[PDB]
DNA sequence: TGAAGTCCAAAGTTCAGTCCC
DNA sequence: AGGGACTGAACTTTGGACTTC
């Protein structure tokens, strides 16, 4: 099973979508800090294993596209 | 532990070797900008906390000899 | 046990001081 | 004078290892 966000190896369902440990942590931290970030390009950046850290905005957007929900992220 | 490159205090393992923040930073920049340093002397310069900035060629050479890996340096990001 | 959570080593970024073109 | 480059410390983000409900 591959990560629905970046294509890396998936470790199971996280926050509503199958994803790797990276996209898992990235999403949780983003939601808890209520970050939306911003893209400096056309908000259509390539989010794969190698470039996932190049644009937080696009990575986060794809997490939501993949099915992740803020609702699934807990406080603390 | 100490920096395997210059002897200064090590802040942990960096790019594969125990090193300080100075050598950590130096290696990263050297790799990302693919700088081709040269040595004015015999390429046997002593690299310590004191002289580390005297010869970039030898400090980089020491970095690789100490275990730092080019592959461990990631691409710059925002 | 599934899917939340936490921990933390090792990546990354910014920038003041300082000097060269 | 404006443009550019380097160093290393302060501080943040990443993601794999492990823990709780
Ligand atoms: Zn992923
Ligand atoms: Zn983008
Ligand atoms: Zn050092
Ligand atoms: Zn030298």
């Amino acid at each position: 099973a591959l990560c629905a966000i970046c294509g890396d190896r998936a470790t199971g369902k996280h926050y509503g979508a199958s994803s790797c440990d990276g996209c898992k942590g990235f999403f949780r931290r983003s939601v808890r800090k209520n970050h939306m970030y911003s893209c400096r390009f056309s908000r259509q950046c390539v989010v794969d294993k190698d470039k996932r850290n190049q644009c937080r905005y696009c990575r986060l957007k794809k997490c939501f596209r993949a099915g992740m929900k803020k609702e699934a992220v807990q406080n603390e």
